[PDB]
DNA sequence: AACTGGTAGAGATTTTTCTTAGC
DNA sequence: GCTAAGAAAAATCTCTACCA
DNA sequence: AACTGGTAGAGATTTTTCTTAGC
DNA sequence: GCTAAGAAAAATCTCTACCA
């Protein structure tokens, strides 16, 4: 058999730290045993899993960061779902300037979700007081993981390239920062719908407001309740609201949850 | 028309530095004119071309590099076509130690091509004298481009991971370096043919020698010269050697160059 | 006399339209972008450029070749 | 096919060939040829190295010679203690596959460092060619001494001239081609032995012609696309696949 | 670029009234801008 | 127990549009 | 009068550096 | 005028192999 | 005696960090 092969492969991995294919070809043991022998070693197991996440893209979510340029401190805030950039220059990296900039941004545009890193200025009592008064959900990323707020770092790269492009037309650096914001916002097209940033954020917020008013005026005068049968057992659930009657399936709302049920397992009561 | 649009787009790109889609949508000019307007700007044009090269993989080509670990200077030489690692520890980063290591490597294995970077020790009179005496073609990479010798940097990463895996079984660092060389060479399988590094370099050099002797003994007793017709004009070329007669095409050798010619445009003379 | 001038202008126009390219390259320790140069040889992976009567070898990943219409 | 197998059996009965010559001539697969060779009652090292220490011009040289081809690897030591000998043995075991070391009864060869290196590298150490190779190497060193400044440069150049320039033997090959060909032949033998065991872990029930009964369990040798080679009654035969049932055998 | 070619094509059509394919083959501009140059002339007609 | 990489540009390859010769 | 070869022009896909 | 990114591992998805119920 | 459902085991494809 190969039981002495299993014992000798355990001692040989204890000494040499082979991979599983070398033991499975030298000692003629099956591959599952060699993979388990490799998997039960703590000196091994140094590798990720090779996958990427997907950040939030709600229509009222902003991300914020701070960067350095020519010894100055720039602060960048980006609306995520369209790519809308606001930027300022701070005299220092304290918490009062970040709280004042966040208050100005919350006074200009509707903000309901803010995403930041674990810096010393974003986690402060002044920023917490501004978030409490303006009712903003403040969330932080994982420490030492800059890929969480990837949008604002990409916008840092774009803003620095534009600043290096139009540097020779201004004297100070603050004027060049504001001109780079204008050039990025209204003079660069291409993307989702062929829009710039300002047309895209206008379209997103206007479509959100119009579809909320339209679905309220539709759903306030509805009828035709639907009793449906789903689950691993053939049970019956209570009163659900019919949303759309389609050729093949229907859309039901139950407990403020939307589901798609085929037409064989549902009955409509007027 | 759009000629005033072309002039206004030239002034607007002179001021704002738009991309081509913004001008082609605002001023209603065709896209080739907007692309040429963008292409004639020196403040723009900051981008690569997004492609990768392919390094040499001849069966007698070696790459060399030097790295640091625990305040010591390791030197790594890698046979490219199989992945065969030799490594040593130097007392200093001068030229005499690199020349002595290159002489030992040239005395052990057949070396006909060496690839290095532009370091201060690889470009020296001692290394030039060793390369002249051992008849080695020494080539350098582009400065500040570490992707040229990518194989030896990848092998630096593998050797450092193995050194961190088996560090607690040795006292000094030189013994751990030699044990990591042994573990990488003979205790890790997987790759092209399921071999390790030593079996692959043995197979490569043995197959090279055997196929040279076999094709010499085949080609020394040949016949059946072939006159063929190729080119943009229907001309006729001189005496060429027939290599293999295949169903659909033939292989000819002309002026020590190999070509594949279909059977319609060739005639064989015994 | 005039016909030979016509054939000479044909050949000179073709010769002038073969290989009049510009190359913007990126080199140095701090990878900055530099001005235009003339392309001499273009193989797969790298190019050879002449700038200021100096020959440099730059990979194709760090250069942009602007052609002519 | 079967005519080729019977011709190979008669040829091995007459002349006692090897399996490579029969597999090349009679056009049979190599597992059947190795089976025919292994079934003969009358027909039944590439990894051994020798070590030596010598003195030359106030320095201590250590020479390791592969015996089966004559392959010299030399180095210059600063002293003659056990730790540098163990370090040179570890480098030699890191570059080439070593499984049997042959030394003399020196002091620095009998040490805890050399014992720990042989234990970690799993090398059989045996205390008892090399004098002839030392004579040839020292004549080459005295031949090209004037072209080098130090002694180590002349040592490495003499190793290069001995390995890749001096040609001799039957076919007129150097030492590097001989050691590479010998190790490649050993690699081919080990791979074919692994394939032989993995195929021979089966069993075949075969059914003869003009009979509806299954016969005894014959051992599988080579499973083809249309033919199946089996061993039964100390005899090899070829049965088509439509009269066979291949089952797994748990017969340890 | 061919922007100076477009300016020279405007001057040359203002003097000699060329057609579109002739200017597109001489001054090496694309055919759309040459056809538009011929189209803007009140005396000429693209044919 | 409730967290996450993305943006813009350079070429290569496929598709649509426009002018003109042949029947 | 109608169809199709052929060339230009626009739309789409794949791949890379940089921001921390 | 002659230069260039690559290696190994973790999961997901497809394919081959083995045991056993039904006719 | 023969076929096929079903589950385990091996082979193949796609994607990422690190070396400078
Ligand atoms: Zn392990
Ligand atoms: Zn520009
Ligand atoms: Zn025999
Ligand atoms: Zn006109």
């Amino acid at each position: 058999g190969f039981l002495d092969g299993i014992e000798k492969a355990q001692e040989e991995h204890e000494k040499y730290h082979n991979n599983w294919r070398a033991m499975a070809e030298d000692f003629q043991i099956p591959q599952v045993v060699a993979k388990e022998i490799v998997a039960q070693c703590p000196k091994c197991q140094v590798k990720g899993e090779a996958m990427h996440g997907q950040v939030d893209a709600s229509p009222k979510t902003w991300q914020m960061d701070c960067t350095h340029l020519e010894g100055k401190v720039i602060i960048v805030a980006v609306h995520v779902a369209s790519g809308y950039i606001e930027a300022e220059v701070l005299p220092a990296e304290t918490g009062k300037e970040t709280a004042h900039f966040l208050l100005k941004l919350a006074a200009r545009w509707p903000v309901k979700h803010l995403h930041t890193d674990n810096g010393d200025n974003f986690t402060s009592s002044a920023v917490q007081a501004v978030c409490w008064w303006a009712q903003i959900e403040h969330t932080f990323g994982v420490p030492y993981n800059p890929q969480s707020q990837g949008v604002v770092e990409s916008m840092n790269h774009q803003l620095k390239t534009i600043i290096t492009q139009i540097r020779d037309q201004a004297e100070k650096i603050e004027t060049a920062v504001q001109m780079a914001v204008l050039i990025h916002n209204f003079k660069r097209k291409g993307g989702i719908g062929g829009y710039s940033a300002g047309e895209r954020i206008i379209d997103i917020i206007a479509s959100d407001l119009q579809t909320t008013k339209l679905q309220n005026q539709i759903s306030k005068i509805q009828n035709f309740r639907v009793y449906f049968r789903e689950g691993r057992d053939q049970q019956w659930k209570g009163p659900a609201t019919l949303i759309w009657k389609g050729e093949g399936a229907v859309v039901i709302q139950d407990g403020q949850d939307l589901k798609v049920v085929p037409r064989r397992k549902c009955k409509i009561i007027k």
